[PDB]
């Protein structure tokens, strides 16, 4: 890995959650979901 993203383009959203970023807010609050616990409920050790 060397210099892989130095920096182009500027996304006017960004995950707060964990600072991710996107070009529209329907992506970002599309995203942000994952930090808002995505599992299905089903608690079991077996
Ligand atoms: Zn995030």
């Amino acid at each position: 890995g060397s210099s892989g993203s130095s920096g182009s383009g500027e996304k006017p959203f960004k995950c707060e959650e964990c600072g991710k970023r996107f070009t529209q807010n329907s992506q970002l609050h599309s995203h942000q979901r994952v930090h808002t616990g995505e599992k299905p409920s089903g608690p079991s050790s077996g």
